[PDB]
């Protein structure tokens, strides 16, 4: 519960029909992060030495 | 009366959409100028000196 996703723009697929060449091109864009409210709430374990 | 107005396009306004740079250009243009019949019809005072 401590962590969140905040989120601006979601997941869209935004296509532009390039003439001059033939292709069609399709674009993806997000908007995302992950921040927590305090600074506290995960633990690591990690191998000796 | 001894001015013109020698116009070839008003003012037009003009939307792009350049999706590859997630944009939206706007253009205006115009063709004017500014003429007169005869080489005359003109005065403007100055300041001094």
């Amino acid at each position: 519960d401590n962590f969140v996703m905040p989120r601006q723009r979601a997941v869209t697929v935004e296509r532009e029909r390039q003439a001059g060449k033939q292709r069609d091109a399709y674009y993806v864009t997000q908007r995302v992060n992950l921040q927590r409210y305090f600074e506290n709430g995960v633990v690591s374990g990690a191998y000796a030495a």
